[PDB]
DNA sequence: CGGGTTTTCCT
């Protein structure tokens, strides 16, 4: 497994929206609980949903994968990630359905040697005999960091007019500033496996082939998640991002890094995965940091300067 | 016997589902009843149930037994735990059904010498000759923590879309926000033992060898609860948690701690704790606390720093 | 592609203006997040949108394209960039609307063979076909450099009167002064290329045969964003600008060059776009810098002196 | 302006 949290810094942004009142185009926005002093309080925040990474995740993995050989389904090369979720779709791209329970593994093993992105997105088929396959990466909600007693973040308001000789154009947009943060996981030891319980069926041969290229791609495709290429309204709104923080942790076993809210948030998460390592019985515990803000990081540790770093070592290990 | 109550801090979660309206994917709610200075009132609040919490532990139990060598059931090791109820497990299993009365032990023994998920978790079978035996683990509903007039939970709901070139699309999701409590207990002196009366039956030898490594599994598995993995949509949703207290209690003799409503319920559970080992003439009492938030603990009392330390601890006694 | 980042310093400046209270006309202002020795704070700091550059952006490439005798749409002669968005305009450029979605690519072509603004600058018709194009052209808003704990930006208000021989005349303007800076991004491997799905259909030879005429003029076209001819009250209120730092990336592979937030933003970026092709397996990657402020720059990089000699690279290349 | 929840279980 590859686990990770990653802190960044951004400003007059719009990347993701909500339905619209008026001539006002909202930002998302979301309840948080904190700790304060005094106690506990309700907030109101704005927010980034995960789905947005996920899709551009999922289309930059279609572009390597396009570029290197690997197949890819005929909907999803359009950037249309519907999957094999309705009969139209499979009508499409030509695949019987399944008959029967045993008739599963078949299904799933000629769906998953077609569109890799089926494959490591994982998909859902509803009917007589549905199936069913879970994402092997994992994301969640951006959330601004919850230090202290004030949230560092804040939303407005802004104005535009579109010009007219013969009047007869008026709208508002909202802008958010903030430092937001976020965790990942990747598990890459199921990758080009099927997940359905059966026997034997011809096909995994080749499943067998590609594991390793399947493998490859998908851990060069989270270079667009950790670089900052996700979000709408990208034309007239360009953000300005910075990456700030980052842990990545690679292990043989369950484990879970700690939330980039703290200030302490890298020697923890260390010391914990020490001491998971010897609990657990693991056999692999390997660990790297970014670090642009100067804060505590410990002994004993692996300290990069760019993501293109990271992403080589990942590889190569 | 080893109790303990927890307190945990979750923003932007969907961890347990319920029934679903139109386009509308719900979370489970239920009512609580709370004191205000103005008397007592009731309200609905989110929850999150037991069931899920046990599925993931006896889900982690699997796993550690597999790895440790332990026998574990044919239909358990898939991730379904029907254990022994129908006539078609047992015909999976191939395990002769109870005759009489006088048979339950037999029948007992060679069930519990075959999954160590029936013999932790209890199970039930019911027929001419019903079986029975209690979980060795008992858990509850995750609640937030009633203190004060505000209670610091929320819920929304959050409008998403999925794209297409050729409209013929539109769902919407219940994400929370909590600070959550739950308690727990955990009987480790049964472990391994039959419950059902009757004279001794041959292949109890193998149960006394194997008690050790059966206790030290499931003494294991509760590493899973008390990091945070538990709950369903978590591809999407991965929620963020932070553990903030924790009282755990080791004993010889019936006890309960306070639930962790109240900042202050650690002093009182720790008196409590003396008071009754003096009272119920008991000869063990340990008790071992993780405090994150700087409340009041007391004097003579045992500070961890992470919660591999504390089931390191609780392994080693 | 080609990606640039570009730092101006700008003296008593009113280019972009919001709603006005009483007698007093605004200058448009945003929230920030900022990072000093003591933590993160929040600013409120004068900003231009990107709007107005989109708009000077587009002028300009009407210039040069009625120059070179590309084709210019009716609507987009006179500078009024509604495009074909709404009934009115396409009655007027006398085009028929899309019947269904087979017949999307026809309207896409018919409309990109008239104006080369909307080709490049992408569009969108509602109705029961909608139709889409992406702007090949990026940008943001121009936000002053936070660097340091204090940000080098200032605004103020100025009185003025009306001169009348018979009173019976007096209004205030808003003025700031900044080190602005900001980035662009425009990929030119899709100019006069189809987006729209489909069959081939007849006039695609004509726009293959004017893509080199496009590319070139929309090159051409970023002379007047480099150069300073941007936004409104320029009669009265003329800026007095000044380049200091410039950087520009052309590669073949999706690149983000450092914000010029932060001094040594050049070396940075040329180390991250050679680990980018070694890693995204790419086949070109160029770069050029303008500097005049004696800042670290780097070895091995192009070094030019203006904007017109890099607008000719630019188009040899 | 188009699009507004899909199955498989109900002791």
């Amino acid at each position: 497994m590859i686990s990770g949290s990653v802190r960044f810094l951004v400003n007059l942004e719009s990347l993701n929206g909500v339905e619209s009142i008026g001539n006002l185009t909202k930002h998302r926005t979301a309840p948080v609980v904190l700790k304060t002093s005094t106690g506990y309080l309700v907030r109101y925040v704005p927010v980034i949903s995960g789905e947005a990474l996920a899709h551009a995740y999922q289309a930059s993995l279609v572009d390597i994968a396009k570029k290197e050989g690997l197949p890819v389904g005929s909907l999803s090369s359009q950037y249309e990630f519907i999957k094999f979720s309705t009969d139209e779709a499979l009508k499409i791209e030509g695949i019987k359905e399944p008959k029967d329970y045993n008739d599963a593994r078949r299904f799933e093993v000629e769906v998953m040697l077609k569109d890799v992105i089926a494959d490591v997105g994982g998909f859902m088929y509803a009917g007589g005999a549905p199936v069913r396959r879970t994402s092997r990466i994992k994301l969640g909600y951006m959330i601004p960091a919850l230090r202290g007693d004030e949230i560092p973040a804040q939303l407005e308001a802004q104005f535009h007019v579109r010009f007219s000789n013969k009047p007869v154009a008026i709208f508002n947009v909202e802008v958010s500033s903030a430092l937001y943060t976020f965790s990942f996981e990747l598990d890459e030891d199921l990758i080009a496996v099927p997940s359905t319980f059966g026997e034997k069926v011809k096909g995994e041969e080749e499943l067998e082939r590609q594991k390793a290229k399947r493998v490859k791609s998908a851990i060069k495709a989270l270079y667009s998640l950790l670089s900052g290429n996700f979000g709408g309204k990208r034309s007239r709104f360009l953000p300005s991002m910075k990456l700030m923080s980052l842990v990545v942790t690679k292990t043989d076993f369950p484990f879970m890094p700690e939330p980039a809210h703290d200030d302490d948030y890298i020697k923890t998460t260390i010391m914990r995965l020490g001491k998971a390592k010897g609990v657990l019985n693991g056999n692999l515990a390997k660990a790297y940091v970014i670090n642009n803000e100067g804060i505590e990081v410990g002994e004993g540790v692996t300290v990069l300067s760019t993501v293109e770093d990271l992403v080589v070592k990942l590889e190569e290990e």
